[PDB]
């Protein structure tokens, strides 16, 4: 039975594409957590009023620690609320900036409990459409959390669970060498670096990530490992916490 009055209203933690997000307590049981605020307007507009809805839906099943959780939503005439998991330490993505690359434990360490997640999504009949840096958030010990230009993070076919994998595969070349791998100039040069799988390497990505990255971003998707190949890579144990 959600309300706004439900809640105290804290500092804003950042502003997205259709509002903002705040930190909020709940008066009643005092829990701590993430209040997205979205305008109906802005969502009929860009036509994702419908997309919502489902997102919503599925996303409120999911049941794991490195999945944020939606505990509840609601709405008014004007806006859509969505009572999230909040996120202590914000986005990989601004990580990234202030960092300006992650080491590799560091990396190994977030792709393993990118690939957890992934299985168990996988496990649910659950694909995304792509993961990108602004989508994961980090929890208060440091644990990565799904959230969900774009190009960028699209594989050859989208331009099946084999998708997830050639994610995994940017985001492992993004997370070492600081930007996407198929970066360019237009979209078109992005769109023909992406379907020729046109990527290189600086000198400072060690072979063993090199290996795994390259068995990832293939073309061709029944070529791609599987998850749980990924969990045992040499490099990925090697490196991981
Ligand atoms: N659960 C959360 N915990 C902490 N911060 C969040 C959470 N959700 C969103 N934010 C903050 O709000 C910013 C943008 O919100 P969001 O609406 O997710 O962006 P978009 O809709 O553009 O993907 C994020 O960069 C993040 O810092
Ligand atoms: N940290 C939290 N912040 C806000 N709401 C929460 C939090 N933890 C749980 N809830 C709320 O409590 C309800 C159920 O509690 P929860 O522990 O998530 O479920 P279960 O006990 O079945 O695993 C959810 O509908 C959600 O709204
Ligand atoms: N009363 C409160 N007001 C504002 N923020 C809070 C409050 N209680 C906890 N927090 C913050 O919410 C996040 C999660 O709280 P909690 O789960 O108790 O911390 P942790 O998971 O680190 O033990 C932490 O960043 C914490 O500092």
């Amino acid at each position: 039975q959600w309300a706004l009055e439900d809640f105290e209203i804290g500092r804003p933690l950042g502003k997205g594409k259709f509002g903002n997000v705040y930190l909020a307590r709940e008066k009643q049981r005092k829990f701590i957590l993430a209040l997205k605020v979205l305008f109906k307007a802005q969502l009929e507009k860009a036509g994702v009023e419908h997309q919502l809805r489902r997102e919503v839906e599925i996303q409120s099943h999911l049941r794991h620690p490195n999945i944020l959780r939606l505990y509840g939503y609601f709405h008014d005439a004007t806006r859509v609320y969505l009572i999230l998991e909040y996120a202590p330490l914000g986005t990989v993505y601004r990580e990234l900036q202030k960092l300006s690359k992650f080491d590799e434990q560091r990396t190994a360490t977030y792709i393993t409990e990118l690939a957890n997640a992934l299985s168990y999504c996988h496990s649910k009949r659950v694909i995304h459409r792509d993961i990108k840096p602004e989508n994961l958030l980090l929890g208060s010990a440091g644990e990565l959390k799904i959230a969900d230009g774009t190009l960028d993070y699209l594989p050859p076919e989208m331009i099946d669970e084999k998708v997830d994998l050639w994610s995994l595969g940017v985001l492992c070349y993004e997370f070492l060498v600081g930007k996407p791998p198929f970066e360019a100039n237009t979209y078109q040069e992005t769109y023909k670096r992406i379907s020729r799988v046109e990527f290189t390497f600086p000198d400072f990505v060690t072979e063993g990530a090199r290996d795994l990255i390259s068995r990832l971003l293939k073309h061709n998707p029944s070529q791609r490992p599987m998850l749980r190949e990924v969990l045992e890579h040499p490099w990925i144990t090697a490196n991981s916490s």
